[PDB]
């Protein structure tokens, strides 16, 4: 049995005694001591000091740089007073065992985390966040598996499920194991399961991911460096693909105009040497090595050497089977699969590498690519505020790079999604790239508007999303930010007791952007796609669907479904549409070119002229 507090929980006379002493564990609350939080797990109190009002949350700490620590304070009340009497104090911590009052330092210059700890109590002056300007975050969704890699499951009438996976363990990784821990999350229902995927003899940690024409996910290399699994949404099963011609890890793959998948680099797993290109043909079910797809031009310069330098290429499938490589190498390049592969310089993005910077094609029709953040070395490297729009016209002809306004924060290991209005939301990352750390995690998301060419700071998330964190678009036009952490351990099935569990975030949180709210902070009225054919459509063809619940003519956009890991999302892409409406009936002529309309499963978003999007309808583009 479990004796709940007047919301704590032990597992009945010593219990009341134990819940007096802030040092007493041997306690069995929902989340354990150490757990990060979005909301007081316990019953909050209010408290005024002869002025103008603090909310207190017991058994919770605020971690981070303090403005002050004062040792002579025996009551939460006296701690409330030092905060009341200290300029720019939004957040203080009362230490129960030592009678000290910590004043937290100013946000967001400082990163402050809400952890669960019975030794402390948190005090704060309530924030007034207008979700019409800064969006709104929900509470931490706990998950059986750290979501180190994630992808939407293509489904009709719209997707409902987010698969994610880690390694052999739910919170740890080794080398070759032949098994992968997967999490299943229905976000239509909140249902959540995990499975163990051994049937393909594949530890899929550190892989290339690309969605095929038929919406199967192609999971390539990683801890088992030469091994390929294919996920069929149709079966919800995995299949063994043909081994790659060259074993790789931390590489990028991208689906091409013709539905072949190109990949290059991936020196993390297999031979510690740079990796030339290869291409998967799903019809022939065959990989073909591409020696002329030379790695050396796309090489970064890293203090750790070649191990790092060909990792996480900014690849895009483009016109007539071309590949654009936007980075993170200071120079951009065009890669092809013709003959034995090709490579040529396209432009210079910057004067330094941006390993694990963010990058998204926010307007395929206009050949437009947005890139921000990254660090010049993989780890132990200060991140950059620099950001660029890169415009690509014809393949194997120079590309145009315009530097734009610096981000508000330097971000290493951040993630990015394009939204239906074509704005790009950057989430997570840290001031200095340090693998397996919460250190200087930026909590404040930022929205970049390519039309304004201007940044805007969004509301803060709860948890630092650094290395092994992820971000992805959901059908409802919200963003899931999740994971971070994992522990290297020598052999498979070794104990994870020595691991720093504070860096692990086996969970996620969802952001509603500004566009989901009216000015009064109520949820704005989403257009509804009443009817759409589940029929696959081909490029150049005309999409017809029925929209109800809009004042004026809707705009529309297609956003290709997303796969994501290691600041790499090579499947997402925004294809803005021109619509013509006759009454409730909307009609769109899709582009002529599969280099813009990459084949696969898309989200159709109709959105109001004030910019409020529909829940999406699944749309399948075929060859
Ligand atoms: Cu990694």
């Amino acid at each position: 049995t479990v004796w709940e507090t007047p919301g704590v929980k032990y597992t009945l006379e010593c219990a009341k005694i134990c819940d007096s002493d802030a040092r007493c564990n041997r306690l069995t609350n929902d989340l354990p001591e150490g757990a990060f939080i979005s909301t007081c797990s316990f019953n909050e109190t209010s408290y005024r000091v002869p002025e103008t009002e603090y909310r207190i949350c017991p058994d919770t700490d605020y971690t981070g740089v303090n403005a002050k620590v004062v040792e002579g304070v025996t009551t939460i009340q006296a701690c409330a007073e030092l905060c009341s009497n200290t300029q720019d104090c939004r957040k203080s911590v009362f230490d129960h065992i030592n009678n000290a009052c910590a004043i937290k330092a100013a946000e967001p210059a400082t990163s402050i985390f809400w952890v669960q700890d019975k030794q402390f109590s948190t005090i704060r002056l309530p924030e007034n966040i207008d979700p019409a300007v800064k969006g709104k975050w929900g509470d931490l969704i706990r998950l059986p598996v750290i979501p180190v890699a994630a992808y939407i499951v293509p489904s009709y009438p719209e997707p409902s499920r987010l698969l994610f996976f880690s390694s052999w363990s739910n919170d740890a990784f080794s080398g070759a194991s032949g098994m992968t821990q997967f999490g299943d999350y229905d976000f239509a229902t909140g249902a959540i399961s995990q499975r163990t995927v051994t049937n393909t003899h594949h530890d899929m940690f550190c892989p290339g991911i690309s969605q095929l024409e038929d919406g199967r996910i192609l999971i390539q290399g990683g801890s088992d460096a030469d091994t390929v699994s294919i996920y069929d949404p149709a079966t919800n099963e995995f299949t063994r693909g043909p081994n790659m011609t060259l074993a790789r890890g931390y590489q990028t793959s991208c689906t091409l105009s013709n539905g072949k998948v190109f990949t290059i680099g991936g020196a993390f797993s297999g031979e510690r040497v740079g990796k030339n290109g290869e291409v998967y043909d799903p019809v022939a079910n065959a990989w073909t090595y591409l020696p002329g797809a030379d790695f050396r031009p796309m090489l970064t310069n890293d203090h750790e050497g070649i191990w790092r330098e060909d990792n996480h290429a900014w690849l895009f499938g483009w016109k007539n089977g071309s590949i654009f490589q936007a980075g993170p190498s200071k120079d951009q390049h065009w890669y092809g699969i013709q003959g034995n592969g090709t490579v040529a310089k396209a432009a210079t993005r910057d004067d330094d590498d941006a390993m694990c910077g963010v990058w998204v094609m926010y307007d395929a029709v206009a050949g437009k690519i947005f890139s921000a953040g990254g660090s010049p070395d993989y780890t132990d490297s200060p991140a950059t505020q620099r950001a660029h729009i890169t415009t690509i016209g014809e393949p194997n002809t120079p590309a145009e790079v315009e530097r734009v306004a610096d981000m508000g924060f330097p971000r290493g290991f951040a993630n990015a999604v394009v939204l239906p209005d074509g704005q790009v939301l950057v989430t997570g990352g840290q001031r200095m790239s340090l693998v397996f750390t919460n250190t200087d995690g930026i909590l404040v998301a930022e929205l970049f508007n390519p039309e304004t060419r201007e940044w805007k700071q969004m509301a803060p998330m709860a948890v630092p999303r650094n290395y092994h964190s992820v971000s992805i678009l959901l059908p409802d036009a919200t963003v899931f930010s999740g994971g971070g952490g994992m522990c290297w351990v020598q052999n498979v099935g070794d104990s994870t007791a020595g691991c720093d569990k504070t860096v692990d975030h086996s969970d996620g949180e969802i952001f509603e952007p500004p566009y989901l709210f009216n000015e009064d902070g109520s949820r704005a009225a989403r257009p509804v796609i009443s009817a759409i054919s589940a029929d696959p459509i081909k490029a150049g063809a005309t999409l017809t669907f029925t929209v109800e619940g809009v004042e004026g003519q809707g705009t529309a956009a297609l956003i290709r479904l997303g796969s994501v890991t290691h600041s790499v999302n090579s499947d997402q892409r925004r294809v803005p549409l021109n619509v013509t409406v006759s009454g409730n009936e909307y009609s769109a002529t899709l582009p002529d070119d599969y280099g813009i309309l990459l084949p696969g499963y898309y989200y159709l978003f109709v959105s109001t002229p004030q910019g409020t999007p529909s829940i999406a309808k699944t749309v399948h583009v075929i060859l």
